[PDB]
């Protein structure tokens, strides 16, 4: 007899400054300098592809653009992965292939939930230091932005009633990498994120509806159209981020309600 929220929140320039870096539109708002913005984007991106080809299997999973870690998961024997030899198994076919595509999107998964809070280990040395010092230079010039979208993710974890969801135009293993490295691992279960790159938000939207139900109280939080014009054709109500105070007015309503 509890009322329930679903918060369904965009990643990028939402939770995470990092796009708006490399276009100095961030620099350029809150007067950072331009040339040490696109220097942090840049190390950045590299991180986040590295991490995904070396270990999301991003250049053989990236060409099928799928939506969430599970959709292929009917062609999954369950079988232990641990010494799987994924490089000699010719993958690169419709249904023996099926089944080497899922096996790779589940050996994500479990690379995701065993290092979500240990992505030092996955990225290993000497990455790791540099990690952390990027996160430095990235958490300053942004004015802790961070820290600010995780006191509500956080909050929103901890309250028994509410759930996490999340909706990105980025690419999925793109996405899981990203969320992996600005430490977002934790709070996002890998089930609730979905990649809105092809089949559109309005879509996912439809779809994280179906699966949590209509009893439910959906929240869309975004800074981008996309985001906001698929809240509108759902009737979901929409809570727009453009600074930080919006994720501290944010906050503040999570921590006044008790259900
Ligand atoms: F992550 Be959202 F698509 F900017
Ligand atoms: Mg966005």
């Amino acid at each position: 007899s509890h009322m329930e929220r679903v918060f369904v929140w965009d990643l990028d320039e939402t939770i995470i400054i990092f796009h708006s870096l490399l276009t100095g539109t961030f620099a350029s708002r809150y007067g950072k300098d331009t040339t040490t913005s696109v220097r942090i984007g840049l190390m950045m991106e590299e991180m986040i592809f590295n991490l995904a080809d070396t270990h999301l299997f991003f250049n053989d999973l990236e060409d099928c653009d799928q939506i969430h870690v599970d959709d292929v998961s009917s062609d999954d024997n369950g079988q232990d992965l641990s010494t799987y030899n994924f490089s000699a198994d010719g993958f690169h076919g419709g249904v023996d292939w099926m089944r080497k595509l899922a096996f790779r999107y589940r050996r994500v998964k479990e690379m995701y939930n065993t290092y979500k809070n240990n992505v030092g280990g996955l990225i290993g040395t000497p990455k790791r230091e540099t990690w952390l010092q990027l996160r430095a230079e990235l958490e300053a010039l942004t004015d802790l932005w961070l820290t600010h979208s995780l006191k509500a993710l956080n909050l929103i974890n901890s309250r028994p009633n509410c759930v996490n969801v999340l909706v990105t135009t980025t690419q999925l293993i793109p996405a899981l990498a990203k969320v992996l490295l600005y430490g977002l691992g934790s709070v996002f279960p890998i089930e609730n994120i979905y990649s809105a790159t092809k089949t559109g938000k309005e879509s996912c939207f439809e779809r994280i509806m179906q699966r949590f139900g209509r009893k439910a109280v959906y929240v869309v939080i975004g800074d981008g159209v996309e985001e906001e014009q698929g809240a509108k054709k759902h009737n979901m109500p929409f809570w727009r981020i453009s600074c930080h105070a919006d994720l501290e007015a944010l906050r503040h309503a999570l921590e006044l309600e008790y259900l």
